[PDB]
């Protein structure tokens, strides 16, 4: 874990969800409501300007149900993305959010990478604020995870 400062707060908040992530992918199926209120989240919350962190939950949190509803849980980078914005108590609004900001104002774009949040394909490592976070896992029958093949030459 990183210590310093809000980015700290950001790094290890991804850090955490990843080294949890094969709990809190069976949470965010069957209890998620459960999964959105962890104090766990709470210093991610803090980072959320206090006038929009409600509506961004309430965005994060329709945006999943409708997500879970259609899908269930395929989109794996995109749930750890999103999921700390859920922390909030929600307040539902018709905005739609390209992007989400924290104060370390910096955007997490909803679709894609960005400076803040950098999810790579081919090592399968997240990268926040430029620290590594960790390993992701996007096929769950996969034994071996990490880097790809036809990566290291030899």
């Amino acid at each position: 874990g990183e210590i310093n400062g809000p980015e700290s707060v950001l790094v290890n908040t991804y850090q955490w969800i990843i080294r949890n992530w094969e709990t809190v992918k069976i949470q965010w199926s069957q209890n998620p409501t459960m999964l959105y209120n962890k104090m766990e989240f709470e210093p991610f919350q803090s980072l959320v300007p206090k006038a929009i962190r409600g509506q961004y939950s309430g965005f994060v949190r329709t945006l999943f149900q409708q997500m879970r509803d259609v899908l269930g849980t395929f989109d794996t980078t995109q749930i750890i993305k999103l999921l700390p914005f859920a922390a909030a108590p929600p307040k539902q609004s018709r905005m739609q959010f390209s992007s989400l900001t924290v104060n370390v104002g910096m955007r997490i774009l909803v679709r894609g990478n960005s400076p803040v949040f950098n999810y790579n394909k081919t090592t399968k490592r997240l990268t926040i604020l430029g620290k590594d976070a960790g390993t992701l896992i996007e096929d769950p029958d996969e034994s071996t995870s990490g880097v790809e093949s036809a990566v290291l030459r030899g």
